[PDB]
């Protein structure tokens, strides 16, 4: 998911981190105020 700020918007992860990503779901923020595409592609 990486529609826009993904953090609240395309972020439901179980709230990582900034450009982290895990390797099969992709944190890159966390949900609220984010910036960081969760979905390598």
């Amino acid at each position: 998911c990486t529609t826009g700020p993904c953090c609240r918007q395309c972020k439901l992860k179980p709230a990582g981190t900034t450009c982290w990503k895990t390797s099969l779901t992709s944190h890159y923020c966390t949900g609220k105020s984010c910036d960081c595409p969760l979905y390598p592609g």
